[PDB]
């Protein structure tokens, strides 16, 4: 067990009633922990188990072969980000720097979250929606499974896990009322606009 | 429209407690359904409106830019075909052709039910587990998303869903547990025999 | 599907500011594999039913399709090159584009120093541009492929500065060759007339 | 304060792979002109008392001070390219070096077809590299300047695929120039050192 569960940044019913204690409960004490295990389990006594989390994310990344120790290492990193992106009483828009950007590049915050809803609603399949920086300009992005942005050369700044786990106790098939919500209460800011100045 | 979303053969609570009444009426009512009317709106007004499901999906298979349309149809089939590859009183082994076939390949019922479950549990994200015949011979295939052997080559026996939606509300993340319930209680044999005899 | 377009002149026409054996492998061999990857990389796809400039504005947008966007890009760029030059070019524009330039500029020779400082400070391969957008005369560079349209703007003007565009010719002496293009080869009317078009 | 450093042999001895005429332009103008521009661009700069390396892992981490970065990463890209060819270079690396490439890419062929397909799918210009990083050895591409260091690799080998560096003596044909590259002018002995460095 060289690498280890991380604490949630808040109580488990802190984002109560947008998701709930229960999927929280499930998500990080039970999926988010079997890819920590899953990765120890998976490393040991190989040449990775020396390795950071971001070193076997991009060393697995090519390998198909390889491609348990991605999905599990990839994982962790997305879900550690994904609790991160969330705050209670989130939501709203951002300011300063992030905001700025967001109008200049997509004219609106509207256009923004129009565009963020459809990527995580067009995921098919499990994945997650993302908002990058790469080369210095604001993509959408929506990748399959544990891909995340790091391995296509972008920076990401938030994300929305669309995989049914993170949303199904509490929307079931209202994936589209899940990600307004994450969108209307959820998000935090502050986190992206700290990580574009990074 | 075009195309409808078929009866279940059973009632939504037929397969309690093994599968919840609620989940059946989400997953037929609102997954299944959502893929029927996806269909049939992506389809309006082109040459696919004229064609089968199944040539639907064939016509659709090899090109990535009718992805989405691949994606609808594969899944209406692939629901259609798993609501008959479960009833009430389902379970045990089968029996004639199709107990011998998997004698003669697996050595065993209970080596056939250890692959199937390995499959149906390794398959990361949303997808399928299947029992399928392929140039004679019986193959264990696991898919993900909507793909599914007949765009392979292969004809399918039997199917278990694996994505999320088809056993969260019951079994939350415990995938095996459901894999295992789904053999040991739903799986309908009567079903995979005749179609391996099509 | 897409075709190489003949060049507007005989390959030796721009001598000696720009060489027939240049203009041999830089229509002939570069423009003809831009061509060639397209047509290889839009085959069986919807975008084989597309225009060029629809191409172009359907994977601007998608990294995952950058190759698609840059073959495009440069077989749109350098069609728009040749037909920018001319034998005996050179010179400056009249009319509109002349009093135009004299506005924003103030000087035609207030414009060619900016265009200069384009080009020679792009760094790497890429394109120096006069274009208009939103009404107003702007010098632009771009980046490898990139180009004018998929940022709002109207091109009027390129010089190529890829280094496969001079090297035979100037070698590392690209101030001298854009002096050259500007001095002897540019084609004013045809950006006049796109001003107005 | 920074120079240009010796061609480590004679402007002919890597004829007929590569010119006399190409390395006095590609050292003598282009290699010269980015330590010129360095040492330019810092002058009165907190810059300027620091190395070149020092220089680029602080300015890599910016897009705002690009020229700066450039030119230098520019300098240290071709003082390595220049140790990384010798007269009666190519062939195979031996013992360690040999033994890591066979163990990740499975055997040499496969390795310098790796290394062919980055150099010639970099589009415009830009280096193609074997790295090594935390023990594993991969291939590289980088557009422009850009430079495995400040992605958190070590250069074992580079080919510089701006069009500069080959234009005059193959022109549009980069597969046969790096084709020769590592038929002819490879200097595996250099690679090897680095690897154990
Ligand atoms: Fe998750
Ligand atoms: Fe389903
Ligand atoms: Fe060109
Ligand atoms: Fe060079």
């Amino acid at each position: 067990m060289t690498h280890t569960l991380p604490n949630l940044p808040y109580d488990i019913a802190a984002l109560e009633p947008h998701i709930s204690a229960k999927t929280l409960t499930f998500h990080h004490g039970k999926h988010h922990q079997a890819y920590v295990t899953n990765l120890n389990n998976l490393i040991q006594n190989t040449e990775l188990a020396n390795k950071t989390l971001e070193e076997i994310i991009h060393a697995t990344a090519k390998n198909p072969e390889k491609a348990g120790i991605f999905n599990n290492a990839a994982q962790v990193w997305n879900h550690t980000f994904f609790w991160n992106c969330m705050k209670p009483q989130g939501g709203g828009q951002p300011t300063g720097d992030l905001k700025a950007m967001i109008d200049k590049t997509f004219g609106s915050y509207e256009a923004f979250a129009a565009d963020f809803k459809q990527a995580a609603i067009t995921q098919f399949g499990s994945g997650w929606a993302w908002l990058v920086v790469e080369r210095g300009v604001l993509r959408i992005m929506k990748t399959p499974n544990a891909d995340l942005p790091m391995v296509h050369g972008a920076t990401a700044l938030l994300t929305c896990d669309v995989w049914e786990h993170a949303y199904y106790l509490d929307y079931q098939n209202r994936r589209p009322d899940y990600v307004d919500t994450f969108l209307s209460h959820l998000v935090n800011w502050d986190f992206a606009s700290a990580l574009l100045n990074g």
